[PDB]
């Protein structure tokens, strides 16, 4: 497929319901050689199973909250893939407390800190650590949400974290482009499995999107077919965002 | 390929350098079956040639300035492709006088009318005419330019026509989505074959995008791989638009 | 007030409910000297009457569909005001059949042409005709609607016309900037006096904006207080546009 | 003036060159009652002087890095102003090492933490603290920059923090709107005093904005004249942002 010959590190696979699983499958379907990371020991077995299914042996633990963990993981990785072609960053977190009720009341300095650190900085931290291992024509990709652009009830601080992320994309595309590295994001709509009857009613295509839809777009965005696209945030929400007062 | 089994009508092929030729070429490469239109008596020959180069015998005349020409064209195509699934709109024009010098001094009522008529209305005109022939999961695509979003010297009235066009994409996407049709646009950067060294020094990827770059993105957007995307204006300009003050 | 010593032309006053009446009032309150246009002879006496309340006796007829009517209006106006400080463009029109139902079905070539011509071209047509009469420090202002940025049911082809208009604002701002003229737009939210319950429910400030809200904004934009703002589309919709899924 | 009757707290006056100085001055001029804050001991002197200069005896210390200092500052302010009408947030910081060269090589986890903490969280942190003291009709305002929207060389991590800020503005506006509070930002262009040759040449108004221009917009935005504007980022850069390829 259009990714054959590409070596992509995939991040954030927690379940087969997870957006990253969908991204992995599509990428694998298109011919990519994949690597996986997992946050904690509890996840390892699971990740290992999926990886095999997808023809992979490369399963490394990585906690993006710690710079060491990051450096370690990419040292191990270089033993198998001394050069590779990018990675998919599908990681986000904010303390659940932050995610309910009045934003002004909910928000805290630490909650603010963590959300931003995990949800946005980790992206550039990862890029910082593997910069010399990336091949010309590599592509990095993260996942975002409408919440970065508009105020959405309860999304609260995550919204701010996502806005920081989408700016990280532009600053990374600008810095890394001259070395043949592309950086994009996908702003995904809400996914039925992983309000919605509102979303479906109002989304132009009249359905919510699927991990498959998201996965297909991600594959395209990490392949050479999208070589003229960098620093972009692509909406994969079935047009949900460009419609208004859809009675 | 990812377009196997799709019938796509391509408009505005007028030369081999043309953006539309790059689009036709990539689609063909991905398995699509093509049909072509040509504006006037003059081009028939060349177009007949290119078509044949891309395995097509469907070459029909179409002058978007006229309602009957479009209706007639679709009547003809329907003899051959009673159902199809989508069309690429790569048409635009402003009288040359409109395009040089101070925007306010250059613009005229007639130059304005025409620019908007051919460059923007024509897109919905075609949709309107083949609406019943479109298969569920069809995709419509048009071509745009940064001038729609920023004031660009000399782009003048064309900047206004492209803005209108971008809105058209949104309005069309919202109207046709419920029936299974997607509508998007590509905002392409300057193309070399088709200042350039400033543009390159300032584009993150450091080069101008090519008609291949554009054709590849177009193919994706017209394929089911992009089922989750509608009403979107995708920038294929190497990240030029998201940078500022680069030097 | 902050408009004292400024001479401003106001178009589109048809009633006391009209946004332009609202704007005229507020500007007059801040000390501007006003002049008015009216479209047809039927409107004449009502306008003369309002103008009188606002200390003006300059009431000229003007149909923006006619170049000649514009030129004639400014000729006449030049007799009293050989030099002035800007105008307020508050005119938009689309054949009513255009504004009901599925956009693709309702839109026609003539409807599209008219909507664009009256609603967008008229803005630059007026600028072009009075360019030499503007003082350094002048300001031009037009009115837009969220429909230019998102697909709104029934707004249909007016959406494309507002989009062409917002781009017209950027191209004019760029062309006229160097001679001391600023150009901007206000994107006004729905006005109760000009669904609304859903609107109020979802607007952050929890009420619809008023023509007073709009007028005060227009007044600021036309004053030297906004000297650092040109080419902008300012949203006066109480934050309606920056929120999502508030329902 | 149009601010007569209001009590506004002003942060970040560090000099007479400060954008914060230009705002206070303008606000003072429009008849507002001012209070001031200062970061540390060294400033007190300067600050106490400007305040005097603007008829204020209210000078309180505040280090936004600490929730403690903020709570206290407002405790103290409630002694003189038990209720007040909003504040202007003119605070930004990132370590200097962060702001030089390749963003990817420059950024650090700590440097990113600080920048977001001081430049973005501080804003909602103050709102949270004085929420109870705000009169209906209050207005909060913050200062931004183009770096939040586009990738600007050397602006680096500040661009991500400004992006977070602009989203904060939307979430704060959506949350506080229902109790009568409006929240907005100004995105100011580069200011000469406090390349510029480049900028001027390419800024539609052909000059860089001044602290007075910014101050005038801020005053309007904090007054009741702008009661219809909330959740908005107004660009006060002479239109710099909306032009492109300006030859
Ligand atoms: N769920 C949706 O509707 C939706 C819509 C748009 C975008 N997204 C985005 O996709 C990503 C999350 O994926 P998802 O929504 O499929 O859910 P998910 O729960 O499967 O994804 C989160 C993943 O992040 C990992 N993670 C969290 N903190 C980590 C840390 N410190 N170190 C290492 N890994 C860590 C978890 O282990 C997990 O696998 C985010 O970027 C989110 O904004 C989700
Ligand atoms: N040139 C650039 O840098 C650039 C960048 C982005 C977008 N574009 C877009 O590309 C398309 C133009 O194709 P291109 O750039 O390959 O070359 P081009 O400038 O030759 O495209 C114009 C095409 O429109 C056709 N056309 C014009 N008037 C017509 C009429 N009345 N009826 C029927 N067909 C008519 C012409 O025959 C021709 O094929 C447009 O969609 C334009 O917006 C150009
Ligand atoms: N009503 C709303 O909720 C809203 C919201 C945002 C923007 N606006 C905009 O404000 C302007 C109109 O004001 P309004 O909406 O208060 O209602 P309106 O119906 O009173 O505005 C239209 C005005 O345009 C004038 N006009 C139309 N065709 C003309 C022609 N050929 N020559 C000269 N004058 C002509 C009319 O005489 C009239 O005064 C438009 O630009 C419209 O898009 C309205
Ligand atoms: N410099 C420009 O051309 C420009 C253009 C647009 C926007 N801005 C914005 O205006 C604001 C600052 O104005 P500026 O750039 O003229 O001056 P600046 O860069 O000196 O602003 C920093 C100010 O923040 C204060 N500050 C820093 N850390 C603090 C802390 N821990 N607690 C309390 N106060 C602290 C300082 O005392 C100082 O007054 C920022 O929000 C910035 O982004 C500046």
């Amino acid at each position: 497929g259009f990714l054959s010959g590409k070596r992509i590190l995939v991040t954030g696979v927690a379940s087969k319901l997870s957006i990253a699983y969908g991204i992995a499958q599509a990428m694998h379907r298109e011919g990519a050689e994949l690597a996986f990371t997992y946050q904690n020991d509890k996840l390892k077995g699971r990740v290992e199973e999926f990886a095999a299914q997808l023809g992979s042996d490369i399963v490394l633990q990585c906690d993006v909250a710690e710079d060491a963990s990051i450096d370690t993981m990419f040292a191990e990785l270089g033993k198998v893939w001394p050069k590779f072609d990018g990675f998919v960053h599908s990681i986000g977190f904010a303390p659940g407390d932050q995610l309910d009720g009045d934003y002004v009341n909910a928000v805290t300095r630490e909650g603010f800190k963590i959300a931003h650190d995990i949800s946005s900085y980790s992206f550039v931290a990862m890029a910082k650590a593997c910069r010399s291992m990336l091949n010309p024509g590599s592509a990095l990709l993260t996942l975002s949400y409408l919440g970065a652009e508009r105020a959405i009830p309860n999304y609260n601080v995550m919204g701010l974290a996502k806005a920081s992320l989408e700016a990280n994309v532009r600053y990374m595309a600008n810095a890394m482009g001259p070395e043949g590295v592309r950086v994009n994001a996908i702003s995904a709509g809400p996914i039925r499995t992983l309000m919605l009857a509102h979303c479906e009613a109002v989304t132009p295509i009249r359905r919510t999107v699927t991990i498959e839809d998201v996965g297909n777009s991600a594959a395209f965005l990490c392949s050479d077919l999208s070589a003229g696209i960098s620093g972009e945030v692509v909406h994969v929400d079935g047009g949900f965002s460009i419609a208004a007062m859809n009675e």
